[PDB]
């Protein structure tokens, strides 16, 4: 009589045959076989794949807030909790760019709003982020959170690693100006 | 009489027939009527549909890349031109979301090696102006201008007092 057991290994057989086949190779056979669950069964977990697809992508991303929440509030320097955070970024973008879009549009028929929220939720952690440092005299109290939050969340769209990082870190402790 | 302009009068066309029309709307014999040469002449310059569209971004790109070149080499402060090109890149890459991704996307099937192609000669431009910025004395000297484009094409992605944020950051950091 389990279940919270079943709806997860459904749940990381589709993430496995994704990462395997991609979105357009998704079978549920081959979910439900190596979920080892009948495939009926799994329509009474999820009402649709869309469905299933849906709550995987939201797993994911709940996961995703859940890491960077986590070193937001490491007790650690400002300075390395945003160089984790940023990387930890990059490497989401590239996933995200890689699978969960799709699945997003996919899953969703009003995805946007969703997405919406979680850049809000993003920038959020980062002015948390960001207040941390202006506590510890890292970040200079003059700076907006909000503000200097949204500036920070400008990465994602460039594909420019270690060496890109700390040039990126360097800009953003001290700028440019001499 | 000239090549390069029939070119353009044929791609303007193509623009409006878009935008009037739709890419489903969008027919050689209609291109060919708006820009006022024959259907022939339209295919000698364009082979196919696809072809047209591929020549639609990169004239814009182009063009765009002028424009950003135009601030770059201005006799004018680094901070000025830096944000100059900034404000115009943000509005480039609102057009491009709203047109240019899937006008890019329907001229062929692979768009990202051209598009990276892109992504160079904007880095090539902030590099320049980065060098300019460090004979200045704007640009601390020990920055990589290679390691900085890159980092300034990021930071540069998408009310709008953000650009005077990214420019307080990018100038000084948040460090004390």
């Amino acid at each position: 009589a389990g279940v919270k057991d079943k709806k997860r290994a459904i749940l990381e057989a589709t993430l496995a045959v994704l990462r395997e086949r991609g979105l357009s190779g998704l079978k549920m056979e081959e979910v439900a076989r190596r979920a080892e669950v009948g495939k009926g069964t799994i329509y009474l977990y999820f009402r649709d794949k869309r469905d299933l697809l849906k709550a995987l992508v939201e797993e994911r991303t709940w996961a995703f807030y859940r890491e960077v929440e986590e070193v937001v509030r490491r007790k650690a320097p400002f300075f390395v909790r945003l160089e984790e955070v940023l990387r930890r970024r990059l490497a989401w973008v590239q996933e995200w760019r890689g699978l969960w879009a799709a699945v997003a549009r996919e899953a969703m028929d009003d995805p946007t709003p969703w997405l919406k929220g979680l850049h809000e939720h993003y920038l959020r952690l980062l002015e948390e982020l960001l207040r941390s440092g202006q506590s510890e005299g890292a970040v200079r109290t003059g700076l907006s959170p909000r503000a200097t939050a949204a500036v920070i969340a400008a990465m994602g769209c460039t594909p420019s690693v270690e060496a890109y990082l700390e040039h990126l870190m360097e800009v953003l402790r001290k700028g440019v100006e001499p």
